[PDB]
């Protein structure tokens, strides 16, 4: 029921965003909503339900579509469990979440404490 000003949420959790970004080749299969078809994959929709990337979180960041940071955080983990889920224990982009998936759990805390 709190809700934080849209810009007081880009300053904080923007930096958080970019972390994850500048991870390459590890973001790359994540900046882009999966597009089965053009991947080939086309069994992806089947077994991911609520699809989530990096271009559909910083799209709500930009626009204001969050009302508290930890929406962000929902669409984060969210975004790393459809990838743990659909690839397999040994391809790259399932090792490629984990490390992303490091970075975050290593920064978001002291940005979760100071936001309040
Ligand atoms: C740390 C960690 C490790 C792993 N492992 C790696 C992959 O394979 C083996 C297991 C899976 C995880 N799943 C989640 C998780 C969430 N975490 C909140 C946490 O960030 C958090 C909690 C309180 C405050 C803050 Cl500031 C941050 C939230 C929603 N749904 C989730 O699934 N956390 C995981």
């Amino acid at each position: 029921s709190m809700i934080f000003k849209p810009e007081e949420l880009r300053q904080a959790l923007m930096p958080t965003l970019e972390a994850l970004y500048r991870q390459d080749p590890e973001s790359l299969p994540f900046r882009q909503p999966v597009d089965p078809q053009l991947l080939g994959i086309p069994d992806y929709f089947d077994i991911v339900k609520s699809p989530m990337d990096l271009s559909t979180i910083k799209r709500k960041l930009d626009t204001g579509q969050y009302q508290e940071p930890w929406q962000y955080v929902d669409d984060i983990w969210l975004m790393f469990n459809n990838a743990w889920l659909y690839n397999r224990k040994t391809s790259r982009v399932y090792k490629y979440c984990s490390k992303l998936s490091e970075v975050f759990e290593q920064e978001i805390d002291p940005v979760m404490q100071s936001l309040g």
